[PDB]
């Protein structure tokens, strides 16, 4: 699995489940087109988004919406959501998680790349 | 002044001087209209943005042209930017500090409302 | 002013102020002597700590006492404090200000150098 | 497993392979006893900290020794380590993932707790 993600919650200290994550490939058009999405499991983890066929050089968006989440536990947050955009397999295939650490007014992102 | 952003560098553990920063704001249309824009300091923080007549409620992205400053000091990175997307000015005015830490391969974004 | 702290909340995006802040500097024993300790501003800051002709290299420890104030909140946060241990003027004598960014499962903290 | 550490490098965007890791708990006397370490695996994991029989409710402090692992790739970081104080199973017994993401700058500690 060439590409996951990783999403935590720093108020409660825990994986942050059921969360939306999009991502998006920038085409030749210089416009975003939709690559894949999915929702984390109870792990906070997103694998399956895709193969490693169709995950190809390129630059990459991922998109967490992070406000739906917040509601959800009773907060009214501040970000619309958590948006990383990194260019991939530049020096051959990589595996990539990207992780997120969440809170209301701040947020961290970091890639592991193996 | 009621939108400043603050750029900090975790490499070389400094202000990021004359990086690029792009604000835009969501239209009615669901698209995004260029809002402001400008160059940090040697402070590494962007005053004059915008005025508390122009800066209304609403979705704003914050951009942060963060390859750029890492190529220019010799280093090939991974991120295309660093983006913060926020609603704003939701319960009246306030003043808003966007504050960034950049590395390579992570970064961390928070606000500091006022 | 050579040492100066500044402390962020996360949850409500705001400085933390009246936070207690000691500074340990490692003695020759390999024993931590009180250096300094203040409460920071309503900006979230701490100056005068010490001064320069007091702040010689050596190797230092930044503890920030945060339960104290997640509890005056409301909040039963996780960690004790948050500590920060660095090497300072090995260079000849500069400028740091040691920044954190507090939330209760959670904290980074970052060295800006002048 | 009650207790794992896991490190990240957000310079090289990798795990933080062999680095030191040692555990203290405050006894009776307000002092640190050591209470377990390790160094991390090529996952920059580690495992078999502990049993659940010898981690009991009290204070504890985690200390990664990251001072060598920068030397040791070519880097003169700042912080002599990164260090974590957290009160643990004060609920009853948890398992804990303390982890940490580095820089030399800067670095970012969360818990999660299941
Ligand atoms: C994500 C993050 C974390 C820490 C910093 C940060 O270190 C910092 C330092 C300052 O002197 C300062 O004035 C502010 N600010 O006003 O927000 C932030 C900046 C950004
Ligand atoms: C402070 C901080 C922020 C982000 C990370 C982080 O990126 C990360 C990545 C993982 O694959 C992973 O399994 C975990 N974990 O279990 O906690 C954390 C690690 C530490």
């Amino acid at each position: 699995c060439p590409l996951m993600v990783k999403v935590l919650d720093a108020v409660r200290g825990s994986p942050a489940i059921n969360v939306a994550v999009h991502v998006f490939r920038k085409a030749a058009d210089d416009t975003w087109e939709p690559f894949a999405s999915g929702k984390t499991s109870e792990s906070g983890e997103l694998h399956g988004l895709t193969t490693e066929e169709e995950f190809v050089e390129g630059i990459y968006k991922v998109e967490i919406d992070t406000k739906s989440y917040w509601k959800a536990l009773g907060i009214s947050p501040f970000h619309e959501h958590a948006e990383v955009v990194f260019t991939a397999n530049d020096s051959g295939p990589r595996r990539y998680t990207i992780a997120a650490l969440l809170s209301p007014y701040s947020y961290s992102t970091t890639a592991v790349i193996t």
